[PDB]
């Protein structure tokens, strides 16, 4: 049997699936630690590894990439979970090693690859406290090229009134996603600040893990694939739209929760955003 994780329903994704919008033919690059393509509940369409030492993008020795990928597109079937856009074309862009670490230039090469290969959506469920002009240049190039870019806001919590959003989420061109639980309460670790654009479910997120397992993780990095998958359903309904319209729809149709400093524009609602 298959279970629909609570967050897939909380952002109102089943509504569009009922209407026949499941993300078909939309291409989503999951820039992360790889995706185990043999998981029976994932179908991976391609990818490329930027990590020198682990040249196979379909080998996820860390787990993070496979989990993020499952939230974006776990298949609709009799097993496991269901993704926000279960028919999306999933591409594993490996920029992080088995220890979950990455050099910014591997990350930039990942993004360049995504641009060259005409990705529609890029998900970066990763963040550092530092940025680099090269990193802003790659992210801004992607958005200029018409790609929807979504990134985890960071799991740094509150530092009084200091913004704690990390990079690349802190860049205006990137949609920075924070984490709420089932009751739309901000998770204590979720980074806060003026650069936070929307919130998605990020606490006890059941998704796929390497070796035909499933498991629940917490993080803004679990919030982010929910908004990348929502960008994929909007475009499967309106193939038509630019990354600028998809971003605006997501931001303008949110359920406003508390203060923007903590919640940005609020909880995305992809049924309202897809028009
Ligand atoms: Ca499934
Ligand atoms: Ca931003």
């Amino acid at each position: 049997a298959q279970s629909v994780p609570y967050g897939v329903s909380q952002i109102k994704a089943p509504a569009l699936h009922s209407q026949g919008y499941t993300g078909s033919n939309v291409k989503v690059a999951v820039i992360d630690s790889g995706i185990d393509s043999s998981h029976p509940d994932l179908k991976v369409a391609g990818g490329a590894s930027m990590v020198p030492s682990e040249t196979n993008p379909f080998q996820d020795n860390n787990s993070h990439g496979t989990h993020v990928a499952g939230t974006v597109a776990a298949l609709n079937n009799s097993i496991g979970v269901l993704g926000v856009a279960p028919s999306a074309s999933l591409y594993a862009v490996k920029v992080l090693g088995a220890d979950g670490s990455g050099q910014y230039s591997w990350i930039i090469n990942g993004i360049e690859w995504a641009i060259a290969n005409n990705m529609d959506v890029i998900n970066m469920s990763l963040g550092g406290p530092s940025g680099s002009a090269a990193l802003k240049a790659a992210v801004d190039k992607a958005v200029a090229s018409g790609v929807v870019v979504v990134a985890a806001a960071g799991n740094e919590g509150t530092s009084g009134s200091s913004s704690t959003v990390g990079y690349p989420g802190k860049y205006p061109s990137v949609i920075a996603v924070g984490a709420v639980d089932s009751s739309n309460q901000r998770a204590s670790f979720s980074s806060v600040g003026p650069e936070l654009d929307v919130m998605a479910p990020g606490v006890s997120i059941q998704s796929t893990l390497p070796g035909n397992k499933y498991g629940a993780y917490n993080g803004t990095x679990m919030a982010s694939p929910h908004v990348a998958g929502a960008a994929a359903l909007i475009l499967s309904k309106h193939p038509n739209w630019t990354n600028t319209q998809v971003r605006s729809s997501l931001e303008n149709t949110t359920t406003k929760l508390g203060d923007s400093f903590y919640y940005g524009k609020g909880l995305i609602n992809v049924q309202a955003a897809a028009q």
